[PDB]
């Protein structure tokens, strides 16, 4: 048989992969005056914690650079994540080519390795001017991510933004105003864009678990008159009953 039980589903767990374009096309003035404050405002709006949002962060240029791993201090504490952005303002100048496909591939690898949290919403935030090393290769991996139920939002940054590509990889429809997946204004709009994707919403649902077949009932405790016997089974789930006791009769007692 099976067991039924109640449960609240809130979708509070989110693995958020922040992929930041650090390539030479971005432009140094833009980096300082626009990208850094974008990162600051965005990350400041994320209530990171062990049990809810966990941040991953990658910087992609000629190489991809994994800045923050899911689960670490910097993944779950907003203040620590902000320090990484500050470290970037002080010590990184954008240069080189644009490994966008490889950055997205790092997310794929998380899923493949089963490093993400299974019950966690998977959310990629791609921050780019939308001029990757290869347009087809980057669209391809993004589409692979979406077919795995990964959500993807795009934030345009840089001195020379290819909106057409950004809208395409975000999945924006033509003739449709205010795409819910792409923003290219300031941090305020990006934050609003990201909000519906990470909103905790609580519903009460019923759940079903297969408890597996019972073992045979034991022989009666007494071989005459009233007694009891029991049947057990492996716990295939936390909510599954594993033991029963019933009253049995083995005829009369002389
Ligand atoms: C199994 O075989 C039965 C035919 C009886 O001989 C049982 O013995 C009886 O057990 C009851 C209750 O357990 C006692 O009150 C009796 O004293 C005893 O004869 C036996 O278990
Ligand atoms: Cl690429
Ligand atoms: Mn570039």
């Amino acid at each position: 048989d099976e067991v039924k039980y109640s449960e609240e589903v809130c979708n509070e767990q989110v693995d958020l992969y922040l992929l930041v374009d650090g390539s030479g096309s971005i432009g140094y003035p833009n980096w300082i005056t626009k990208v850094i404050p974008m990162l600051n405002g965005l990350i400041n709006s994320l209530s990171l914690s062990r049990d809810t949002i966990n941040l991953y962060m990658n910087l992609f240029g000629s190489y991809t650079t994994e800045l923050i791993r899911l689960g670490s201090g910097q993944s779950i504490d907003k203040r620590q994540a902000l320090s990484k952005v500050t470290e970037l303002r002080k010590t990184y100048t954008p240069y080189g080519t644009t490994s966008m496909t490889a950055a997205l591939d790092e997310v794929q690898k998380h899923l493949n390795d089963r490093v993400n949290r299974e019950k966690a919403i998977q959310l990629v935030i791609l921050m780019t001017d939308g001029v990757p090393n290869s347009k087809y290769r980057a669209l391809e991996v993004a589409n692979k991510l979406k077919q795995r139920n990964v959500r993807l939002a795009v934030i345009g940054i840089g001195q020379g933004i290819n909106h057409q590509f950004n809208r395409l990889i975000a999945g924006c429809r033509p003739r449709e105003p205010n795409c819910k997946f792409y923003s290219y204004a300031d941090w305020n709009e990006a934050v609003a864009l990201i909000k519906p994707f990470i909103a905790k919403v609580c519903t009460e649902v019923e759940r079903v678990a297969n408890c597996g077949p019972w073992d045979p009932w034991t022989a009666c405790s007494v071989t005459c008159g009233r007694g009891t016997h029991s049947r057990s089974r492996p716990s295939l789930h936390e909510k599954c009953t594993t033991h029963m006791v019933s009253e049995c009769e083995e005829g009369e007692c002389p």
